[PDB]
């Protein structure tokens, strides 16, 4: 069987803390580890003419395999582009880069349900927060901000632990395969929602750093289209 069908036999096994969990999610990423480009079909791209059109799509997806436990697919950035911030509500996430580099930044949401989190009324930040803006702004962690490369292991999320982050191309186009688990599904309560990091006007750190986050829609000049996937086909 390829690469492609093992991982997805592996992740079916591993998402359903039960028993036996942790050696499975650990069998997955050795197999993960192990996946190029080519066991996908996919070649390397390199930057396209930068004459672009305005509706091309920074960001495109290809569809592997999905069940009610797990997502599996590949996600495509052409040169200068982002997935920007977000988070995996109660998921698991593990990516292996397939070509080019990114640059993942980890964050977590700081649990505020207990209430009273917002910024010290005092404080000014860059461009100034609208009432609204302010109102919703919460605590948060940057914990890490690294590069990955074909060469580079796994980068792994758990519910708990670098949860948020944003994944920015570098240098050129850039691709990773994606396991999520479970999947997104808004009826469940597990949306993809997206954040920004507001910085207070008050005059550096090092990691961790508390940050404040605000929910907001995707940025105007970011979104993602599917497009075909080459691949092996991975069956039930
Ligand atoms: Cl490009
Ligand atoms: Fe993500
Ligand atoms: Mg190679």
């Amino acid at each position: 069987a390829s690469l492609i069908q093992r991982i997805a036999r592996q992740a079916c096994l591993t998402f359903r803390p039960a028993p036996g969990f942790p050696e499975n999610l650990s069998l997955l990423k050795s197999l993960l580890t192990q996946v190029r480009a080519e066991d996908l079909n996919i070649a390397p791209r390199k930057a396209l003419p930068q004459p672009l059109p305005r509706n091309l799509p920074p960001v495109t997806y290809m569809h592997i395999y999905e069940t009610e436990g797990f997502s599996l697919g590949v996600f495509l950035l052409k040169s200068g582009t982002c997935i920007p911030l977000h988070d995996h509500p109660g998921m698991h996430g593990m990516l292996k880069v397939l070509y080019g580099t990114v640059r993942i930044s980890c964050m977590d949401k700081l649990d505020t349900g207990a209430g009273h989190r917002r910024p010290p009324p005092e404080q000014q930040f860059e461009p100034p927060l609208q009432p609204l803006e302010r109102e919703a702004v919460r605590p948060g962690v940057l914990r890490s901000r690294a590069e990955y490369t074909e060469a580079s292991g796994p980068c792994v999320l758990t519910p708990h632990r670098d949860n948020l982050h944003q994944i920015d191309a570098v240098d050129g186009p850039a691709a990773f395969l994606d396991i999520l688990a479970p999947p997104y599904d808004p009826e469940d309560g597990r949306d993809c929602h997206y954040y920004r990091v507001v910085e207070p006007i008050r005059p550096a750190c090092d990691l961790p750093r508390e940050v404040w986050l605000l929910e907001t829609p995707q940025a105007d000049d970011f979104w993602c289209e599917g497009e075909p996937y080459p691949g092996p086909k991975v069956l039930p």
